[PDB]
């Protein structure tokens, strides 16, 4: 099934050119359908954890949460910032980018193998093709990795994401059901952020 | 009244040892009663903006909002990280600190001259002495500077909640205090180089 598509990256990371880091424990892979300018997935290779729902990981497997966060903040940090510079602009410092990257799980992932999203905020991407994808990263369905355990949402359903009034994550302007207009506005917001942020 | 006391920093910043930056437009000053390990205030010197309510600034003075943000992320960012290192640990990188600093206005300001808080998340401080102090920085009363304008208002009653893990302590302020210290030690241990 398509839900098992990510398994190949944790079975044979050495074989896939969009895997930009691996070791015995984790794989860092570029999303092939990126939903922001930079969109990476950090995957555990542990066969006993990969099929655990991310909300069960956040509640009951804090050892893994801490290990994943230690990779994002530690050994992989320079790699992630360099990928953002490649995806956005080389003139962005780590300091500019830190505030423009989010890290989290979906409350209802479409793929079966556990994957932590590491992505820029912009949501400017040709692969962002419908508003359910947008909502899945800009609502509580996106469970940030530092969410207090008391605050975790319910297990979700990607296909039930729907908003009658689509909303810009940065300024709050709304667009009804007109996703095309929202995308054009996200491009303007990105242009503005970039102008204000480059060195 | 004493509520006008921050005015001295924007009138005569050269005169006060807790001012760590000034220019014609802004002053960056240490909070005298810090509510986290690092707690700074960034103040406009503009006499026509200093007395404007912070929610009116957020709604109607986006020019000033963008200017404050540009100072905080731009020209003052190294001073801010250096201050954080002086207050927390010299072993902390800018990258570790950037996720541990919040920037915002109180929705109901306690002083009359406009002041943007720039502070670490810990709330470990001898000057944090009651529940109102804590809740005013960890609840929607603290209006982050990146809040969308669609989300702005025109509470302190509820149970104390750790901002980091969400554990609650009822109205037991002293238990919250000890817990914040444990949370800070834990963050620090994982964050130092
Ligand atoms: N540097 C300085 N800070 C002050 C003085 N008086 C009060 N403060 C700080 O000013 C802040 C005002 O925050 P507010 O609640 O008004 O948004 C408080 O955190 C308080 O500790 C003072 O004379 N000098
Ligand atoms: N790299 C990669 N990403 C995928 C594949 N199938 C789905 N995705 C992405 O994986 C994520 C799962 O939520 C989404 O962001 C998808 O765009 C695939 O075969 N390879
Ligand atoms: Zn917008
Ligand atoms: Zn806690």
């Amino acid at each position: 099934s398509f839900r098992d598509n990510l398994k190949v990256y944790i079975e044979s990371p050495e074989s896939y050119k969009n895997v930009i880091y691996y070791d015995d424990d984790v794989v860092l892979v570029r999303d092939m359908f990126p939903k922001s300018k930079m969109h990476l997935l950090l995957m555990t290779r542990d066969p006993h954890l990969t099929h655990v729902h991310p909300l069960e990981i956040m509640m009951k497997h804090r050892s893994l949460v801490e290990k994943l966060v230690s990779y994002v903040q530690g050994d992989l940090s320079g790699l992630i910032f360099d990928e953002a510079r490649n995806c956005l602009s080389q003139q962005l410092t780590n300091e500019a980018l830190c505030n423009y990257i989010k890290v989290g799980f979906h409350a209802g992932p479409s793929m079966n193998n556990l994957h932590l999203h590491i992505m820029t905020l912009d949501h400017v991407s040709p692969s962002l093709k419908n508003s359910a994808h947008y909502i899945s990263f800009t609502s509580p369905f996106f469970v940030k990795i530092d969410t207090p355990t008391s605050n975790l949402p319910t297990r979700g359903t990607l296909t039930s994401l729907f908003q009658e009034d689509l909303k810009c994550w940065r300024c709050g302007e709304t667009f009804g059901r007109h996703f095309t207009k929202l995308k054009a506005h996200l491009q303007e917001e990105y242009d503005d952020w970039l102008d204000k942020s480059v060195s």
